[PDB]
């Protein structure tokens, strides 16, 4: 539901072949707020529940609503959290999938982390949903260094985080609906796409 650490938790003989990293938006609870669990039980659907790890970004990542402000759109430290379990899922299973997503925070969480993952890292990432992505016309609609056929962003019309502000307005409220289809709709094909383990 809205915590799960199936990475940090994962017995190392037994790897998913898919591992999903997510990151949730400001003011959420756990560490998968309010879009990452329908996201999850999709991927398990598709996936099988041994098939699939859900990790969310939880420890250094507290989500705070000012860090928006930040020059990342995050803090360095979240960054920091984010970029380590990207590196404990290539030691921890290198045969693995990887797939990432986050909100409006969160999403410019995952952007920036993955700017700064190491390349060999990044590749493994088959596809990245974002939703309020708070970057999203700053960075043109992508995440740098990480190529557009693999990037989904979700921002909905009158959603002004994804215009260049950071006022919170009901549309940034309301990606209930992509997180239920075409997000998990979107990371299963670019799964599928390239393969699993």
């Amino acid at each position: 539901r809205t915590t799960r650490d199936d990475l940090i938790n994962g017995n190392s003989a037994s790897c998913a072949d898919v591992i999903f990293i997510y990151a949730r938006g400001s003011t959420e609870t756990g560490n998968l707020g309010t879009l990452g669990p329908s996201i999850a039980s999709n991927l398990e659907s598709a996936f099988g529940k041994d098939g699939v790890w859900i990790q969310g970004v939880g420890g250094a990542y507290r989500a705070t609503l000012g860090d928006n402000a930040l020059p990342r759109g995050t803090s360095c430290a979240a960054i920091r959290e984010m970029l380590g379990l990207f590196q404990q899922a290539n030691t921890k299973c290198p045969d693995a999938t990887l797939i990432a997503g986050g909100y409006s925070q969160g999403a410019a969480l995952a952007a920036a982390s993955i700017e700064d993952l190491d390349s060999a890292i990044r590749d493994k990432i088959a596809g990245t949903v974002l939703f309020g992505y708070t970057k999203n016309l700053q960075n043109r609609g992508r995440i740098p260094n990480y190529p557009a056929d693999r990037t989904k962003v979700f921002c909905n019309t009158g959603d002004l985080v994804c215009t260049g502000s950071l006022i919170v307005a009901a549309p940034h409220l309301a990606y209930g609906p992509d997180a239920r289809g075409p997000a998990p709709e979107f990371l299963i094909e670019k799964v599928r796409a390239v393969r699993g383990s």
